[PDB]
């Protein structure tokens, strides 16, 4: 089997991408944030504290003839950005882009943190990291991809995120029309439960490529590119007037600037992030200070190849017995 679904930016900055997911019978379609950095499929629901729902579409298990309470199971998650959610668990039928899993754990939120409430466009998350990170207790549950894997034509999924435009998540096949050149594959460590890999270096604009190993995770659920402070300083030094602002929370730059590109290495291959992809707009409405899309990972504890990086590539998440990642230009 295969599946294919379009993923759409939630706003004009590509702050996140939402993909429609069918849950239950009859289907209830919720728009979920597909997150290769976590492993829970959780949704706003009829059980979510009412004051914490503000415009989201909710899953109502009592209206699904295939929903079954997973007796005794609870979940609770905290994300790298300080947000969190928790609740109980049902199993139900879940379909993405024509690919159906029966008996998928659907984690129903009883509580969500304020950042989720305040974002009316995201109805939940669909985790695509390794199932070892799933938070359900006392019986850990499998991700959608893990449940689907054995049925797929090939045990892979691909992320093809758009710049200021929709993109595609495919399951079970590699669309050879969706990229240019060849796909370069690179080793993955699953020791932390993430799609963790080692970039071979970077360049700023037209500058020379610096060969250096940069360990990090491929994370579709993180907006920006978070790299070591040395690398990030080298980037912003090429933008007149750019500086790190402690009060804003990162590097800012004059909105009048033209940003240079940023290149990262995948083996001997190179992925080029155009400068425009690094512009996240005014820090507040009407400001002439703009927020940068490349930020320091110091204090986060891991480097993160988030959407800024991934949207410059066609990315293969190869879930074979020994997982690997593939990157192609597009």
């Amino acid at each position: 089997s295969t599946g294919s679904a379009t993923t759409t930016p939630i706003d004009s900055l590509d702050d996140a991408y939402i993909t429609p997911v069918q849950i239950g019978t009859p289907a209830q379609t919720l728009n979920l944030d597909f997150d290769t950095g976590s492993s829970d499929l959780w949704v706003f629901s009829s059980e979510t504290t009412a004051s914490e729902v503000d415009g989201q579409t909710i899953y109502t298990p009592s209206k699904s003839t295939t929903a079954k309470l997973l007796s005794g199971a609870t979940w609770s998650i905290s994300y790298g950005d300080g947000s969190s959610s928790s609740g109980d668990v049902y199993t139900d039928t879940v379909s993405v882009g024509g690919l159906t899993v029966t008996g998928q754990a659907v984690e129903s939120a009883k509580k969500v943190s304020s950042s989720f409430t305040e974002d009316s466009t995201i109805d939940g998350l669909l985790g695509l990291a390794f199932s070892t990170l799933n938070t359900v207790s006392p019986t850990q549950q499998k991700t959608f991809f893990d449940n689907a894997k054995a049925s797929l034509d090939s045990p892979v999924f691909t992320a093809d995120l758009g710049y200021h435009a929709p993109g595609t998540y495919n399951f079970g096949f590699i669309d050879t029309t969706a990229y240019t050149g060849s796909i370069t594959y690179t080793a993955v460590s699953t020791k932390q439960g993430f799609w963790e890999w080692t970039s071979t270096g970077y360049a700023v604009g037209s500058g020379t490529f610096k060969s250096t190993s940069i360990d990090g995770i491929a994370d579709t659920g993180t907006t920006l590119l978070y790299l070591p402070a040395t690398v990030v300083s080298a980037y912003w030094a090429q933008v007149s007037g750019a500086k790190s602002s402690s009060s804003v929370g990162g590097y800012v730059f004059p909105c009048s600037a033209t940003l240079p590109s940023f290149t990262f290495g995948v083996g001997s291959a190179r992925i080029v992030i155009p400068g425009d992809y690094i512009d996240f707009g005014p820090i507040s409405t009407g400001s002439s200070s703009c927020f940068g899309g490349i930020q320091s990972s110091a204090g986060i504890g891991i480097n993160i190849f988030g959407d800024v990086a991934l949207k410059a590539a066609f990315v293969v998440f190869n879930g074979a017995t020994t997982p690997t990642l593939g990157f192609a230009s597009k």
